[PDB]
């Protein structure tokens, strides 16, 4: 089997990605953010406290004939943004772009933070990371994609995000039409949970490529493009007035400013974000000062490779006995 769907940015910034899901029977559709750095498919719900909804659709299984309470579980998680809900969990039909799965653990919010709250666009995420992640107790479940794999005709999905404008996920198979030249596979470690591979290094511009590893994960959840500081320094360095604010959060630059390309190396192979990528916009409205889509990873205490860099690429998870992780141009 193969399963294809649209992935729509949330917002004119790309913040984000939601992409519609069925859930249950009759099918209710949901617009979930699909997270390959966490493990959970959780939903706003019938359940959900109700002055925590704003917007949102949920999933109501008393309206599923296909829904089961799995009995005694419950399920919490927090994310690296400060972030987080929890609740309890029923099994129930799934289905993303012509993909079934039976039997998913869809988790059912109770609760969920305030930043969720107040995005009336986001109904859930649908966790891509590696089961081992799940924060199902007493018994954890699987994901997704783990559930769907045997039945697969390859046992990878892949994530094609647009700039500015609709992408696509695709389950089971690799369009050869998606992507320009070839696509260079790089070695995962599955230690931490996440799709963690070694950069080999990365460029400012038009400036040299600078040999270097740089460990981190590929995560569609994540916003921005994560890395060390040295790395950040020399991007922004090159950006006339651009500098680190406390108070803001990070880097910021003049939004009339013109920003330089950032390229990162995937083995001998270089994908080259756009600068146009790494412009996030006013810290407020109506500001002259614009927030930068790179940004230091120091106190994260890992690096991460979200939608910034990942947009800029055709991307392969590739879910086999050894996984691995593939990058072409596009």
């Amino acid at each position: 089997s193969t399963g294809s769907a649209t992935t729509t940015p949330i917002d004119s910034l790309d913040d984000a990605y939601i992409t519609p899901v069925q859930i249950g029977t009759p099918a209710q559709t949901l617009n979930l953010d699909f997270d390959t750095g966490s493990s959970d498919l959780w939903v706003f719900s019938s359940e959900t406290t109700a002055s925590e909804v704003d917007g949102q659709t949920i999933y109501t299984p008393s309206k599923s004939t296909t829904a089961k309470l799995l009995s005694g579980a419950t399920w919490s998680i927090s994310y690296g943004d400060g972030s987080s809900s929890s609740g309890d969990v029923y099994t129930d039909t799934v289905s993303v772009g012509g993909l079934t799965v039976t039997g998913q653990a869809v988790e059912s919010a109770k609760k969920v933070s305030s930043s969720f709250t107040e995005d009336s666009t986001i109904d859930g995420l649908l966790g891509l990371a590696f089961s081992t992640l799940n924060t199902v107790s007493p018994t954890q479940q699987k994901t997704f994609f783990d559930n769907a794999k045997a039945s697969l005709d390859s046992p990878v999905f892949t994530a094609d995000l647009g700039y500015h404008a609709p992408g696509t996920y695709n389950f089971g198979f690799i369009d050869t039409t998606a992507y320009t030249g070839s696509i260079t596979y790089t070695a995962v470690s599955t230690k931490q949970g996440f799709w963690e591979w070694t950069s080999t290094g990365y460029a400012v511009g038009s400036g040299t490529f600078k040999s270097t590893s740089i460990d981190g994960i590929a995560d569609t959840g994540t916003t921005l493009l994560y890395l060390p500081a040295t790395v950040v320094s020399a991007y922004w360095a090159q950006v006339s007035g651009a500098k680190s604010s406390s108070s803001v959060g990070g880097y910021v630059f003049p939004c009339s400013a013109t920003l330089p390309s950032f390229t990162f190396g995937v083995g001998s192979a270089r994908i080259v974000i756009p600068g146009d990528y790494i412009d996030f916009g006013p810290i407020s409205t109506g500001s002259s000062s614009c927030f930068g889509g790179i940004q230091s990873s120091a106190g994260i205490g890992i690096n991460i490779f979200g939608d910034v860099a990942l947009k800029a690429a055709f991307v392969v998870f590739n879910g086999a006995t050894t996984p691995t992780l593939g990058f072409a141009s596009k």
